[PDB]
């Protein structure tokens, strides 16, 4: 309310989150896509996609260390995504609009599907 | 670099990360102050904190469920430092401030030292 705000924190946070990705460090989950597997942290999984809190929040699932996605999503696309959680920055190209979007409904991230939208309407 | 942005996103993400917490889920350590205990996040105090950096960076106390903290720690000064990692507002009151500065010196917060400075300085 009245307290002092740090404008930069949310940020610096993330960028550290990303870094300990980046070298496996309390990672506690690997996301199988088709051939690939992409290691994350569940927490920032559940804070950025409705779809994986609605897994991890059901404590029937929340101790899963594997979880295989539909084996029709593109990995590239997912990849994207991951990144996007862990950046807030997001690739949209020509050339991957509709595999980003696409993963973005079955991941349940609506803005990036919102912002997808005005890409499309852009274009 | 040349990606799009999403300005919001990182507050959302710690936003999110808070509301975890709130509830209990996937806290993976608790942080024990005096009398007073804390569930919490590692990645979260990694994130923010050159302490908890380095001890969960150490792979022999990696793994640990309980922190003790040093005994001259203040509970409520530790608890509005936990508060600021996970919302990047910070609760300064002169009613407070020596004991938030000497435990945010503990914690190794660098930013947050050098803005109780300047809240001294600004008196
Ligand atoms: C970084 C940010 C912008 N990304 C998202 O919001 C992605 N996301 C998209 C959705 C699905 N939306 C939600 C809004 N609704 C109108 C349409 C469907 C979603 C859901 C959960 C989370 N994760 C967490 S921790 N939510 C904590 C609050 C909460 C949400 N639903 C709850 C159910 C019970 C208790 C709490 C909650 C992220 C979600
Ligand atoms: C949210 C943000 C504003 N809060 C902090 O930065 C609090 N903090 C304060 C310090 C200690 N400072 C650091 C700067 N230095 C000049 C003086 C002492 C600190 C240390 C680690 C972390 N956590 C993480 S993940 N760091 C990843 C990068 C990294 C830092 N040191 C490394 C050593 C080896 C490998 C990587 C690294 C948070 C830290």
């Amino acid at each position: 309310d009245s307290q002092i705000q740090f404008t930069r924190h949310a940020s610096d946070v993330l960028l550290n989150l990303n870094r300990l990705r980046s070298r496996d460090i309390l990672t506690d989950v690997v996301i199988v896509v088709s051939r690939e597997q992409f290691r994350a942290h569940k927490t920032v999984l559940m804070a950025c996609s409705g779809l994986f809190y609605s897994i991890f929040t059901d404590q029937l699932k929340r101790n899963l260390s594997v979880i295989n996605l539909d084996p029709e999503i593109n990995p590239e696309g997912f990849n994207i995504l991951l990144d996007f959680m862990y950046t807030s920055r997001l690739n949209l190209r020509v050339g991957n609009i509709m595999a980003v979007m696409a993963t973005a409904m079955y991941l349940q991230m609506e803005h990036v599907v919102d912002t997808c939208r005005k890409f499309i309407k852009a274009s």
